């Protein structure tokens, strides 16, 4: 069983160069789109590239919050970046994993570029998802994708 929800940026910066941005930002993502809900992410097991695994901690409430992510795929020649959550309290009550699909994408103005941004939701088992875990994923996720459109928007230093 499957939901998804997306949202999409834009910038004066071209593909090729967001592409090598993003991988180098994308742990940096974490704090910067989702400042007070995670806690830290940490490298758990492989060396950086798509496959990696990461443990991640999320905040405080009697107990500390817990889950996995793994980078996934990345490719340049249609400019995509992927991770997933393998692992996690935050899962565990009906999810197998929530996946997330990047995309620098070619602007009508060749010199510069789209950033897509993507998430999708997917069962444990043959399960059925929560609604509530769709009305929070979507809006939990206009909160983060937002924050990654006014971060590229508003980045006042793009000229350089």
């Amino acid at each position: 069983g499957v939901f998804s929800y997306e949202d999409e940026a834009t910038s004066v910066i071209p593909p090729a160069r967001l592409f090598k941005s993003f991988v180098l930002d994308a742990d940096n993502l974490i704090p910067k789109v989702a400042p007070q809900h995670f806690t830290s992410a940490e490298n758990l097991e492989g060396n950086g590239g798509p496959g990696t695994i990461k443990k991640i901690t999320f905040a405080e409430g009697n107990e500390f919050k817990y889950m996995k992510h793994k980078v996934e795929e990345i490719d340049h020649a249609n400019f995509k970046y992927c991770y997933s959550i393998i692992e996690g309290g935050p899962l565990g009550h009906t999810l197998e994993k929530i996946p997330y699909e990047i995309k620098m994408a070619a602007a009508p103005h060749g010199g510069g570029s789209i950033l897509k941004i993507t998430s999708k939701y997917h069962t444990k088992g043959n399960a059925s998802i929560n609604e509530e875990e769709i009305k929070a994923g979507k809006e939990k996720a206009a909160g983060l994708f937002k924050a990654v459109e006014a971060y590229l928007l508003a980045h006042p230093d793009a000229y350089c």
